[PDB]
């Protein structure tokens, strides 16, 4: 067990373990700093289809905050193969996708979601 009686949230809590499942990886997944209530912040690195099965390096940070879910956690697209530019775009559409999921865990969707609507989202020809 564990020295004392450690409670920082519930589903904050399970939210984060729950994901220790899925990596189950030391490689995968990393938490730079985590704290109770000061907050939780953690880089974990994945990889999608790419478009040609191929796997695209793909850096997602999410923080959890003290407000959250009352507030958006930070996200953070960047990417040694995509442009400054598409990175941003990335970003912009998680983002905007986590307000409708909030109250709700988006760490571990929003992943399985860019994941699969990799492809989709880069082909976003803005006009300009």
């Amino acid at each position: 067990g564990s020295s004392g009686s450690s409670g920082m949230a519930e589903p904050v809590q399970e939210e984060l373990s729950v994901l220790a499942a899925i990596f189950c990886r030391p490689h995968e997944w990393e938490v730079l700093s985590r704290s109770e209530t000061d907050g939780t912040v953690f880089r974990i690195h994945t990889k999608a289809e790419g478009f040609m099965d191929a796997d695209i390096p793909l850096e997602l940070v999410f923080h959890l905050p003290v407000n959250y879910p009352s507030c958006l956690p930070g996200i953070s697209i960047n990417s040694e193969q995509l442009t400054r530019a598409q990175c941003v775009t990335v970003k912009e559409k998680l983002l905007e996708q986590a307000e409708s999921l909030l109250s709700e865990p988006m760490v571990h969707e929003l992943v399985l979601w860019i994941q699969q609507n990799l492809r989709h989202i880069l082909s976003q020809p803005e006009t300009g």
